[PDB]
């Protein structure tokens, strides 16, 4: 089984410098690219950027760039994220993330906490150019048993083979459930599905079970930085 496994929780303070890993397993590091994603406590998942082990060619968000350094060691299969000066507003779960643009995000770490002593970016995107993925609603109250519909809008047309769905379930790392906005990916219920191409996509859910109660998020990788929308929570109806 592939996996990514990331070092422990990390408490500093700002200017420190920080280092944290994230090691492959299970398959041939040099072949997939390892991206850098954030989660700021209440906020969306950020792509911060992405590094080819096989030489160790690296882009970085242009939020991130010159903030961060991205790194590989691929004799031992691990990537790494590195903070020269902390700033108090990078405490966030850091999550590593596999891929070869075929299949989106497939593999994901389980999460780093970093906590710095001492709010989230615009949902409707900044003035950096980047593509804003707007997922509607941001919250869908339904029943257990019902079909969830939700929706992710594109602010310019992305090819669909680089659209991509994640489950984060409460208090875990995301997941990839479809890719190439029609794909399920290995082992995801078919309860799920995807469908759509230029700009608008939904995601569908058969039927609402007990464990797909959790937040969804989209994502493009078609241009860079890569996004993702700010997320769907869905829960329970009260009753």
């Amino acid at each position: 089984e592939v996996q990514l496994v990331q070092s422990g929780a990390e408490v500093k303070k700002p200017g420190e410098s920080l280092k944290i890993s994230c090691k492959g397993s299970g398959y041939s590091f040099t072949s997939y690219w390892i991206s850098w994603v954030r989660q700021m406590p209440g906020c969306g998942l950020e792509w911060m950027g992405i590094i080819d082990p096989s030489d160790s060619d690296t882009r970085y968000s242009p939020s991130f760039q010159g903030q961060v350094t991205i790194s590989a060691d691929k004799s031992i299969s691990t990537a790494y994220l590195q903070w020269s000066s902390l700033k108090a507003s990078d405490t966030a779960m850091y999550y590593c993330a596999r891929g070869d643009g075929s299949t989106d995000l497939d593999y994901w770490g389980q999460g780093t906490l970093v906590t710095v002593s001492s709010g989230c970016p615009p949902c409707g995107g900044g003035s950096g150019g980047e593509i804003v993925l707007t997922q509607s609603p941001g919250t869908l109250s339904l029943s257990p048993g019902e079909r969830a519909t939700l929706s992710c809008r594109a602010s310019q047309s992305v090819s669909s083979s680089y659209l991509a769905w994640y489950q984060q379930k409460p208090g875990q790392a995301p997941r990839l459930l479809i890719y190439g906005a029609s794909s399920r990916a290995t082992g995801i219920p078919d309860r799920f599905s995807g469908s759509g191409s230029g700009t608008d996509f939904t995601l569908t859910i058969s039927r609402l079970e007990p464990e797909d109660f959790a937040v969804y998020y989209c994502q493009q990788d078609y241009g860079f930085p890569w996004t993702f929308g700010c997320g769907t929570k869905v829960e329970i109806k009260g009753h």
